[PDB]
């Protein structure tokens, strides 16, 4: 009778990701409005990202204990606030603590939206959700830049921000409507102390962490890229909003690409074997960018190319990666879950803000050279990992 659920959840979702993609491009005109300096363009996406990782931990014991009904509709009502708020910002600081405070947003899709579906729907059913929400958050980095790019050539960047407020608030009244309450522990304590002592234990079990780290460095490339290719492309090569866009298209499209291979070979392939296929087009990749730019500062396409074959490799390996560090560990799914989740973006954070400084200060060639490391480390946790 009401699938309205799953299919709010998705455009929650679809909306938070475009909060991150759609705005990347857009903070061009963003820093040029408040007179800041181009350094505040990755930050844009750190902060939002820093979000993403601040309540990972809390809300699924939390929403296990007052409910996930309550939980994901403030979660989405915050994303709407914060979305608003970012208009009245007077400097580049304020607007970044808005990202951030916007991007907290990004913990209730997981910890609460998902952990509600998994409790709602048969494993059959969570299966093609799930399945439906891998290709949003495929599709999301791919139109964003492009819609991003072409929305700031005719309206004002404030738009942006009222558009996500808008789908959230659709996605708002459906869940309002069709979310049902699926919260096992209703009425039981929340004890801080206790969820504390379940992430100490997860994280000394090393195999988990090295597998959960390996998946930050690797796909740190990738998010780089996201967060800077505007001023890489744009204020960098003195190129058009056009190639901008158009470059895009086959970094994303390879990763689309990797994803629907890994659907044909798993069958076929054991998630060992998968990602050892995939390291040879990560490695390659970052290898031939690295090179490339390094030989010739301005060789973009080069760089383009070796970001292409790199996220192919992605593409194949890491659901495979994901499903290995999930398993490493014995402990709860939602902990093991956050845990990774949290990790991950840690190395995201910091990893950004070292890509800024990299490009800022040895352009094209320190940009790739540092992805370059990135993989080097996947790799090298990889060769401990897998046996
Ligand atoms: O980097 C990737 N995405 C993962 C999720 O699979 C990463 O953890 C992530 C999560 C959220 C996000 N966001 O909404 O901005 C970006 C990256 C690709 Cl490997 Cl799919
Ligand atoms: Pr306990
Ligand atoms: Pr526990």
């Amino acid at each position: 009778q009401a699938l309205l659920f799953p299919l709010c959840l998705v455009l929650y979702t679809f909306s938070t990701y475009i909060g991150n993609m759609m705005i990347q491009p857009g903070m061009l005109a963003v820093v040029e409005q408040y007179q800041a300096g181009i350094d505040w363009v990755p930050t844009s996406m750190t902060a939002y990202l820093a979000g993403g990782m601040f309540l990972q931990w809390l809300l699924g014991p939390l929403s296990d204990r007052i409910g996930r009904r309550p939980v994901m509709l403030a979660g989405v009502v915050w994303f709407i606030v914060t979305c608003l708020a970012i208009l009245l910002a007077q400097n580049i600081e304020q607007f970044t603590l808005l990202r951030f405070l916007q991007g907290i947003s990004l913990c209730f899709i997981g910890a609460v939206g998902y952990a509600a579906i998994q409790e709602s729907f048969e494993e059959a059913v969570c299966i093609k959700i799930t399945a439906l929400m891998a290709n949003v958050e495929l599709i999301a980095p791919l139109l964003g830049p492009l819609v991003g790019a072409a929305w700031i050539h005719v309206l004002p960047w404030e738009g942006m921000f009222v558009l996500f407020a808008a789908l959230a608030a659709i996605s708002f009244f459906g869940l309002q409507r069709a979310m049902p309450e699926t919260a096992t522990r209703i009425g039981e304590k929340l004890s801080l102390k206790e969820l504390g002592r379940d992430y100490k234990l997860v994280l000394k079990n090393g195999r988990f962490v090295a597998g959960a780290l390996a998946l930050g460095f690797v796909s740190l490339p990738l998010l780089a890229w996201i967060a800077q290719s505007p001023i890489i492309i744009i204020t960098g090569e003195q190129l058009s909003s056009y190639e901008y866009g158009l470059l895009q298209v086959p970094i994303f499209g390879a990763l689309i690409a990797g994803n629907l291979l890994l659907a044909r070979l798993t069958s076929r392939r054991t998630v060992r074997s998968l990602i050892i296929m995939g390291g040879w087009p990560i490695m390659i990749g970052l290898l031939v960018a690295a090179a490339a730019t390094v030989i010739s500062s301005h060789a973009y396409l080069w760089m383009t190319a070796g970001l292409s074959i790199y996220a192919f490799g992605i593409g194949l390996a890491n659901a495979g990666l994901v499903r290995l560090t999930l398993f490493a560990s014995d402990m709860s799914k939602g902990t093991v879950s956050a845990a990774m989740g949290m990790l991950q973006m840690l190395i995201f954070t910091v990893g950004i803000e070292i890509s800024k400084h990299a490009w800022l200060n040895g352009g094209n060639g320190l940009f790739n050279l540092f992805n370059l490391v990135n993989g080097i480390l996947w790799l090298s946790l990889m060769v401990i990992f897998l046996k």
